[PDB]
């Protein structure tokens, strides 16, 4: 049921987020790891933005340096458990204001 689909999901997630940040062209640098299953995007003023799995909640979480946001699986998509938004545009707004330049996964 949902737990294979949610690996399914956020490995997709994991691969389109890192390949992107690995072909990162732009002034900025933005570096992105992987440790202990998390990922780490860091940016050049020491900020950074942290993507984790919870498992039990079938959820993807995003830490961001203005705060945290919880998203739920909805047909492909991945939606803000609080506000309806989607994650890449989450996601987009916090590296676009923690960089300083456009930052887009699209
Ligand atoms: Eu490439
Ligand atoms: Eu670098
Ligand atoms: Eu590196
Ligand atoms: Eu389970
Ligand atoms: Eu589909």
């Amino acid at each position: 049921m949902n737990d294979s689909e949610f690996h399914r999901l956020a490995d997709q997630l994991w691969l389109t987020i890192e390949e992107r940040l690995d072909d990162w062209d732009g002034d900025s640098d933005i570096d992105c790891e992987i440790n202990g299953g998390v990922l780490t995007i860091t940016f050049e003023n020491g900020s950074k933005i942290i993507i984790n799995r919870q498992e039990p909640l079938h959820q993807v979480w995003l830490a961001t340096k203005q705060g945290g946001y919880h998203f739920d699986l909805k047909g492909d998509e991945w939606i803000c458990d609080r506000s309806g938004e989607t994650f890449w545009d989450l996601l987009e707004q916090a590296a676009t204001q923690q960089a300083g330049e456009t930052v887009s996964f699209r």
